[PDB]
RNA sequence: UCUAAGGCUAAAUACCGGCACGAGACCGAUAGCGGACAAGUACCGUAAGGGAAAGUUGAAAAGAACUUUGAAGAGAGAGUU
RNA sequence: UCUUGAAACACGGACCAAGGAGUCUAACGCGCGCGCGAGUCGGAGGGACGCGAAACCCUGUGGCGCAAUGAAGGUGAGGGCCGGGGCGCCCCGGCUGAGGUGGGAUCCCGCCGCGCCGGCGGGCGCACCACCGGCCCGUCUCGCCCGCCCCGUCGGGGAGGUGGAGCGUGAGCGCGCGCGAUAGGACCCGAAAGAUGGUGAACUAUGCCUGGGCAGGGCGAAGCCAGAGGAAACUCUGGUGGAGGUCCGUAGCGGUCCUGACGUGCAAAUCGGUCGUCCGACCUGGGUAUAGGGGCGAAAGACUAAUCGAACCAUCUAGUAGCUGGUUCCCUCCGAAGUUUCCCUCAGGAUAGCUGGCGCUCGUCCGUCGCAGUUUUAUCCGGUAAAGCGAAUGAUUAGAGGUACCUAUUCUCAAACUUUAAAUGGGUAAGAAGCCCGGCUCGCUGGCUUGGAGCCGGGCGUGGAAUGCGAGCACGCCUAGUGGGCCACUUUUGGUAAGCAGAACUGGCGCUGCGGGAUGAACCGAACGCCGGGUUAAGGCGCCCGAUGCCGACGCUCAUCAGACCCCAGAAAAGGUGUUGGUUGAUAUAGACAGCGCCGAAUCAACUAGCCCUGAAAAUGGAUGGCGCUGGAGCGUCGGGCCCAUACCCGGCCGUCGCCGGCGCUGGGCUAGGCCGCGACGAGUAGGAGGGCCGCCGCGGUGGGCGCGGAAGCCCCGGGCGAGGGCCCGGGUGGAGCCGCCGCGGGUGCAGAUCUUGGUGGUAGUAGCAAAUAUUCAAACGAGAACUUUGAAGGCCGAAGUGGAGAAGGGUUCCAUGUGAACAGCAGUUGAACAUGGGUCAGUCGGUCCUAAGAGAUGGGCGAGCGCCGUUCGGAAGGGCGGCCGAUCGAAAGGGA
RNA sequence: UCCAAGGUGAACAGCCUCUGGCAUGUUAGAACAAUGUAGGUAAGGGAAGUCGGCAAGUCAGAUCCGUAACUUCGGGAUAAG
RNA sequence: GAAGGCCCGAGGCGGGUGUUGACGCGAUGUGAUUUCUGCCCAGUGCUCUGAGUCAAAGUGAAGAAAUUCAAUGAAGCGCGGGUAAACGGCAAGGUAGCCAAAUGCCUCGUCAUCUAAUUAGUGACGCGCAUGAAUGGAUGAACGAGAUUCCCACUGUCCCUACCUACUAUCUAGCGAAACCACAGCCAAGGGAACGGGCUUGGCGGAAUCAGCGGGGAAAGAAGACCCUGUUGAGCUUGACUCUAGUCUGCAACUGUGAAG
RNA sequence: GAGUUUGACUGGGGCGGUACACCUGUCAAACCGUAACGCAGGUGUCCUAAGGCGAGCUCAGGGAGGACAGAAACCUCCCGUGGAGCAGAAGGGCAAAAGCUCGCUUGAUCUUGAUUUUCAGUAUGAAUACAGACCGUGAAAGCGGGGCCUCACGAUCCUUCUGACUUUUUGGGUUUUAAGCAGGAGGUGUCAGAAAAGUUACCACAGGGAUAACUGGCUUGUGGCGGCCAAGCGUUCAUAGCGACGUCGCUUUUUGAUCCUUCGAUGUCGGCUCUUCCUAUCAUUGUGAAGCAGAAUUCACCAAGCGUUGGAUUGUUCACCCACUAAUAGGGAACGUGAGCUGGGUUUAGACCGUCGUGAGACAGGUUAGUUUUACCCUACUGAUGAUGUGUUGUCGCAAUAGUAAUCCUGCUCAGUACGAGAGGAACCGCAGGUUCAGACAUUUGGUGUAUGUGCUUGGCUGAGGAGCCAAUGGGGCGAAGCUACCAUCUGUGGGAUUAUGACUGAACGCCUCUAAGUCAGAAUCCCCCCUAAACGUGACGAUAAGCGCCGCGGAGCCU
C-alpha cells in the first residue's frame, strides 16, 4: 500500500494564487541586531539632543 | 482553639414509587407510555424472560320489512337516511 | 456511492405509502445586534400582588472588568513646556496634564483662478501603523548617596542591558443571534468483545439409584464316562459336557459405502440399499448428582435444551470504532486540496498552504502614492547543455624518437572529472524615505568635526525606464473542505520493458459541459445565464453526415495481405531488372551495348531517394468508423469556395457585481428596505455565505379573515402563475373546521442507508399437490358424490401387525346430535373443525405408607449480608423402666394386608 | 412397555393366510416424449472404464467329502477345491 | 504411614478420595504376547546435602528527634550430589535394529520381481535432506464398515449402447407457493474501470407462446473464512509486561509452668 | 489463574534491510529546493591538545651524492603549487598558512539579547556576528569564549549536583527536613522522546481490490518461433541441407514483472464430455527443391477440407513406454467447459511420521478420512403451436436465404516391370474390399420382452380335482409384434472460376524473358450442383355459403 513522497506540482499555482507578497517598506526601519555598544551612544544621542536646541535656533536666524 | 472515645432533637431539604389534583408554545393511533381497545393481554421459550397487532357506521339503528333467483353464500327490486 | 478513474462484468436499489439522520445542556472563541457604561449584571433570596410558575419592585453578597509582574517573599505603572542652577549624563521653581519622527480620513487658514467653485501654500491633526523615548514588576551588571526609633544580616532610591499575557486619559459588562473547535449517546445505524446479576442436565456428557429387555444357529474350552495301546511310565480314540469382552445373525443399538435419493426436502440431518455389533466396556425408561472460565468428557475442543475454542437471560449499553453505509427544499455568488513540518502516523490527526465569510484603513478626472507569475536598462550569481582531456584527476588505442621507462604525437571517454562554458533561470537597483546648503546632539570612534549615526532649518519635481493596474491592515479577524490524486510536452531516475515505479516545470483531468479525433476522464480548438442574426476555431466537405454537384493545379502509386493523416490503438533489419527521381563514374560514328566480321545509335556500372512489393503467423465473424473509393473518396505539394461550437461580433431578456451612480425640488412618481441610470460580468465537486412573497407543525399578534349557500384532505386529457422551491383558481369527491400578513418556537422538507413498519407486483395459474403394491361395482342420504354410508368383489397389514390395552405427555381431543361458513394444502353429505348437550362412580387399581441414590431442617460453625456450610454434632427421650444416633422430603416401574 | 394364530423353514428371518384392522398415507383423470428416481435384462469380449472393480454381479442353505502357508497351538476355517 | 499424598472450597473443628490405609489411593508415561530397550546429568526440570546474596520484626551506635549507620541475618537463589521407562540430545557423538517406509529433499534412487508396456506394489541396497530403541525399536498369529498391490472368478465399469417396468416429468379438473428482480434482455468489433446488454460503427430486428436446455446474465444463495490493514478482539502458549489464588519461610500476638546447659 | 502488549516503513505480507535521528559526493535538469528499498560512502566517536596564541620551519616525491648501507636506515645538495599533511567518510579550504616543530597556556571559562540552517519559520542539535566580565598569548597590531568548514546528538515528569537569596516549610521563633528559583547531568537510537513475547487451520469483527493468491489488460526479461550477414560444416562446393561471431523481428500455448478491474465472493487443478476456431501442415490433395536413380527421406509452396487412436504407471497437465496407424502435428476459446459431471490433487475442522519450536504450533514435507447447493425467470440453442397481407379456403409448385459432407487405407493388376552394377523397388488407368463418418433401416442374426403369449416350478390360499390367484414383475424356459445393435443390413454424388506451380505468345531491353497488354493447363482449398430448411417473399389453379360475386365512370352521399 505504497503513496507518493513528494510533490510540487501545485504549489506554484497556491502561492501565486494571492500573489507573492513583499513586506512593505517602511520608514525607520526596526532596529534590532544592531551594535549594542552602537545603540548605547545613539540613546545619548536622542537623550541630549535638546541640549543645543537653542544653538540651531540661533543658527537658523543667520539664513 | 476546642474538650474526643455516651445519647436525643423540629424547621429550611430530597422524592422517576404510590394516592389525589391543576396545567401544557408537548405527542395526535407507524406518533405519544409496550399498552387511547378483554395490555403486561394474545402469543413464545423448560426457565430466567421476551411481548405485539388492534381507535372512527349515523345526528338518531332508524342495522335494510317485504318480493324474487340460488342448496347457500352471494344478487336483483323495495326501504331507512 | 467510494474512487485518480463508473454505463460498468464495483456496491445499494423489485414496487408504493408513512416513519427516517447535525440535536439539546454546559463551557470557550470571534463576528453581529441591544442595553447601560468605569462600570456592568440579581443569574440566590426577599417584597409588592384564569392567564399569574408571568410581569413589577428591592437586594451588588458575589462574578466579570478597573493593574500588572515574580516561583515566592513581595513590589507595583505621567508625559511635556518654561526659567534658574549644575556641566558630565540631573537638582530647584513655575505653567500645564502622555512625548518625539514619518504617514494620516476630516477640519482650519492664506493666496490665485471663477461668497459659491477649482489651482498650491501652510496649520491642528482622530483612529491606526512603523520607529524612538518614558514608566511598573522579574533578573543581571556597575555603583555612592540617603532615611530611621525599633541604627540593622535594616529599609530606601540611581546608571546601563534584558525577561513579562504591562502602563502610556479605561471598555468592559449583561443579553440575544450566528458560526467554529470541544466534552456529553452527540448526525444516524453497525462491531468481534468486557462486566454485574440470574436461569437451564425435558437434549446431551458422566457417576449413582430403582426397573425393563436381549430369535435361531456355528466352532466348541475345563470337568466327566467308556474303550483301547504299553513291561511300565504314560498315550490314543469315541462320547459327554456347554466355557467365551467367541462366530453367523433377528429384535435392539449403531451409521460404513453408495461421496445414492432429497437438497426453497418428509425432515433446520431424513429415506433406500448396503453395512458395524448384537451376553458385553450391552441396550433403555424413571428417580437423583455435577452449572458457565463451570460442569462433564474411553479426549472429537466433544458435549452442557437445533446455541459451545467458554451456554442462556436481563442489565451496565444508545459500550467504542482513525472503519463501511446513508444523511431530506429551491435559487444567487465565490470556490478547492491530495503538498510542507510533526505524530507507535503510512485507511488517521495536528500544522502550513489553498477557500469562504466578515469587514476595516484609504485612494477613486488629470497628477501623486501603491502594486506586478511581464519586458527594458544597469549590475551581480551559477558550473547544466555543449566542450575539453596535445590542460589537472581517472580511464584508454596505436605507432614514432631518444636511451622497461622517457620525449614528441595519436585513437576513444566520465554521473559521483575538469582549464573553459551557454540558452533558459535567480537576486538587487531604476529617487522627495531623494538631492543640495547650513547647523546641533553623543557617554561610541579619535593625531586633529577625526569618523559614524541621529536630529534641526532652508532650498530644489522634468515623480527622475516601458506597460498594465486601486491598494493597505504580521495580505486584518474567524474559518470549512482537503492532506489516496492522476495525465501530457519537455527534462529526468530505477527497470529488457510496461496502460511500471519515482522526480523537476508548466498546463490539464479530478471539479467541466461544449465543437472536432467514429468511440474515449487527460489529446486539438474553445470553457458555459436564456435567445436571434452573423463570423470563425480545431476539424472537415463521395454517401451515411451539415459543406467542393470547382469543367481545382502539379505529380506519385496497382498492391492474389493496396493505401487512407496529432494523441492512437501492429511493424523492423534486410531485399526488388515494379515504377519514378537524383547523384558519381565509365565506353561510343578510329564505330561501342546486345545478338549472330556483320549490325548503326548511344550505352553501361555503382550509389541514393519516393510509392508499391517481399520480409509479414493465432485462435467467435469484422472493421481507413461504415458503405465504398483506383482520370481518386490513395500519398505529397498547394489554390479558390464552403460547413458549425455553449468560442468571437451585434441585438433582446434575466441575474450578479461595480459606479466617490441619480432622485427628499412633487401625467406618472419616492412600499427611499423605494425608484431610476450606466458599464462589465455569468462553468463548478468538496466547501462557504446570502436571499426566498419556498413548504411543514405550534405560539403571540393581526385581517370587524374564511366556512354546512360546504372547511381540511383527495382526484383531475380544467385555467394559470413563478427561472425554481411552489402557489392560485375551476370541476369532482368529501362533511367541519381552516387560512393570509408581522413576529416567535421547532421532533420542519427524503429515492436510496443489504433503512424501519405496512401494503402490492412480475415470477405465476409456474414449482408443486410422486416414499410405504389398489382399487372397482351398485345403492342410500343429499341442491351437489372419484373421496361419506351400506352391500358385493378385489387387495394390504400377516401376531417384533396398519391388531388389542398402558406409562410419560396432551386436556375434553371422549360420546350423541347439528352445521358445511373459516380450517382439514382436491373435494366432502365427513372429521381430532365448529355449535349444543352428555360423559370418568373403588376398603380390597394406584396415589396415600416405607427409604433408594439423594435432598434437607435442628444444634453448631461460618458469613458485611440475603444466607451458606453441615447430617450428628447439642440438657436432643413428652413414650411405657426408658438406648438408639438423627426431624422431614424423595418411586402412579422398587417395598407394600 | 404388555399379550402374539396357521403354513414354509433351524428360526420372533423372508413369504402366504386366519382373528382383528385399514383404504394406499395432504388429490384425481388421460397420455406413455425427452430427462430423471427406483427395478431388471443384454449377444461377443471381460476392468480395455476409472484416482480407485466405485456401482453392479458372482458366491450363498443343508448333506457327504476335502481343507494349505502361517500360528501365541487357541486358531486360520464356512480356508481353498 | 493420616499432624499424610491428591483435590475441592469465599469462609469453619469445611469437603472429596475415605464405609479408604501401600495387594491402598493419587499423578503420569508407554500400550497384548514374543524380543530387545544402547550412549549423554552438560542445558532445562525434579530431588537430596550443609558453608556468597538475604525482607519485615528484633538488637546496637550516632543525632534534639525525624532519620541514618552497623551487626545479626529465614526460606529461596547461588554452590555441590543424584536423576534420562524426567523434558531432551546422540555433555554423548546413534549402539541393537529398521528403511527410499504413513518417515528419502534430490527421486520416477539403484537392482530383481511383478506386466506387451508400471512415477504404482513387493523383496532387497542405505553417509538415512531429516530412521532408531517405553519422545519406545523390531516382529507378529487372530481380528478390522482402516490404507494399499496383484491374481482368480464375476459382471453394461467399458468397447457401445439398446429395450422393458413402476413413480415423475407431460396434459386436464381443483388447489397453489418461493428464491430472485436499477431498467432490462439478439450479436461482432472498437473504445472504455484494460471481458457491454445499453454507448460508437456495423450485422440487423415481426404478435402471443409450449416442452426442453444448461452457453450467457462475470446467475442466485452469504457485508471472503484465504491475503493485508485496524494502535478491533478472542482461544491457547511461554524464557513476554504487570499481577494473583495457593504454597513455603520469618517476626510479634494467642503462648502458660519448671529445670539444666 | 487474571489483565494487557507483541513498532513503523515496505513494488502484498513475512524474512532481509533501516532508505526511522544525522553527514559527504551524485542524482538535481548552472540560485535555493526536489523523490524512489536511486548510486558510492560515513556516524552514536576521537582530542589537555588533535583546544588557544606566538615564533621558526616546509611537505609528497624525484635527481645526484656519501663507510658498513642493499630496491627501502641516516647525512648532504638540487628540483619540487602542494602531487604531503590537516583524528575519521567525502567535498571544500589551506605554503614564511589551517601543515611540521617548539614554549607559554586553559576563549573547551562567567553572562544578556539578536541572527543563520533544518523550519510551521516551533523546539532540539549545530552554527554566525556583537556586547558586558575575567583571562590566555604575542614586542605589538591582533587572535581565541573548542577542534579549518560541512556530521558526531535528546522534551515533560523524576532523581542528582552546583549556585543564589528579605524564597516558602501554612498561629509565631529556633534548628533539622521538605519544597521552590537558576544552571548542569542521569534518556528515551521507533533518536519531537508508550512500559511490552508469541500462537491460532478452532478462530472472530470492522473493512480493504489503497493489498496478495485464480482470469483478463500493458510489458516480453525469460520461454517459444522466424529472418538478415556469411566464418565454417557439407570429401572438393558459403547458402541441397545447415549458420559460428553478430544482428533484426514476431508470438502470447512458459515464466516473470506490474497491481488496472473484482475481497456486501467471477467457485479454483486435472480428467471426462462436447462444439467451434487458429496454422507456426504430422498425414492426406496439387506442386517446387535436393548431396531427388528407384524406394525411403529431407526442404519449401497453395492449403486447416479431413483425420490425428487404443493402453501400463502417475491426481497430475507434462513426461515415459507398449502396440496400432496414412499420421499418431501444435494451440486457443475466463490456463473453454463444477446450477455439466467426477473429487483424485489441492483447499477447514480429525489423525500419523519426519524436520522445527521450551511451548502453543508451524511445514508449497509426506500420508489417511473428509456435505460439490438452486433454474420454473430472461436470452442463446433444440425442437413444437401460431403470427403475419394480398376476400375465404384448399391442392399443386417456385424460391431468396441459411445449412451442407464424406474421408482415409489395403489387396489384386500394372509388376520382380520402369530405375539400379546389384540389393532392392515404384507410378497412372483399371479391379476387389475395408477404415472413420454420415443418413437410414429390421428381411435376416442378435438384444429387450409385462401381448404378463404359452409351458415349467417354489411357498401360500381357494374343502379336493379342475380352473386360478397372491409373493411391490414369485422365479425360470422359449417367445409374436414393436423398438433396437458396423452386434444384422442398405446408400453416400456433378461442375465452375481459379491457388500453388508448370507453360504459350510477346515486349520492355535488336537478344532473352510465364507478364508488362493478352492466353493455357491447374488442386483434399474456394463457389455451386446434389442435399436439409422455407422468408412481414411468392406463382399457377380449384372451390367460393336469403346471402354473395361480376357488369350501368354504379347514380347520388357520410367518415378516413
Ligand atoms: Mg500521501
Ligand atoms: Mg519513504
Ligand atoms: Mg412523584
Ligand atoms: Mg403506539
Ligand atoms: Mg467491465
Ligand atoms: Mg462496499
Ligand atoms: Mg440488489
Ligand atoms: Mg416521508
Ligand atoms: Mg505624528
Ligand atoms: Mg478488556
Ligand atoms: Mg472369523
Ligand atoms: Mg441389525
Ligand atoms: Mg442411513
Ligand atoms: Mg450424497
Ligand atoms: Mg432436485
Ligand atoms: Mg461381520
Ligand atoms: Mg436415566
Ligand atoms: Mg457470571
Ligand atoms: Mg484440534
Ligand atoms: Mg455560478
Ligand atoms: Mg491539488
Ligand atoms: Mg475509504
Ligand atoms: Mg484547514
Ligand atoms: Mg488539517
Ligand atoms: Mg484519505
Ligand atoms: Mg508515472
Ligand atoms: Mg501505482
Ligand atoms: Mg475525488
Ligand atoms: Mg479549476
Ligand atoms: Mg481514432
Ligand atoms: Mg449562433
Ligand atoms: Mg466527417
Ligand atoms: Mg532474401
Ligand atoms: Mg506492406
Ligand atoms: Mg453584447
Ligand atoms: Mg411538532
Ligand atoms: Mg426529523
Ligand atoms: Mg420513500
Ligand atoms: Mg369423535
Ligand atoms: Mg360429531
Ligand atoms: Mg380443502
Ligand atoms: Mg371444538
Ligand atoms: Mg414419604
Ligand atoms: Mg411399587
Ligand atoms: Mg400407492
Ligand atoms: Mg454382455
Ligand atoms: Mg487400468
Ligand atoms: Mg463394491
Ligand atoms: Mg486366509
Ligand atoms: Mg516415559
Ligand atoms: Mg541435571
Ligand atoms: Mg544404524
Ligand atoms: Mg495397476
Ligand atoms: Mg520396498
Ligand atoms: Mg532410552
Ligand atoms: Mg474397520
Ligand atoms: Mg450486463
Ligand atoms: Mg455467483
Ligand atoms: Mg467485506
Ligand atoms: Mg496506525
Ligand atoms: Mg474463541
Ligand atoms: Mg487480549
Ligand atoms: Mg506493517
Ligand atoms: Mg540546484
Ligand atoms: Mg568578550
Ligand atoms: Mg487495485
Ligand atoms: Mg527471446
Ligand atoms: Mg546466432
Ligand atoms: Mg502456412
Ligand atoms: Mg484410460
Ligand atoms: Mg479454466
Ligand atoms: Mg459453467
Ligand atoms: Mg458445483
Ligand atoms: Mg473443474
Ligand atoms: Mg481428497
Ligand atoms: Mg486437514
Ligand atoms: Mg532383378
Ligand atoms: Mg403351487
Ligand atoms: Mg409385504
Ligand atoms: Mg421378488
Ligand atoms: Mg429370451
Ligand atoms: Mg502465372
Ligand atoms: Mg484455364
Amino acid at each position: 500500500a505504497k503513496s507518493k513522497n513528494h510533490t510540487t506540482h501545485n504549489q506554484s499555482r497556491k502561492w501565486h494564487r494571492n500573489g507573492i507578497k513583499k513586506p512593505k517598506s517602511q520608514r525607520y526601519e526596526s532596529l534590532k541586531g544592531v551594535d549594542p555598544k552602537f545603540m548605547r551612544n545613539m540613546r545619548f544621542a536622542k537623550k541630549h539632543n535638546k541640549k543645543g536646541f537653542k544653538k540651531m535656533l540661533a543658527n537658523n536666524a543667520k539664513n
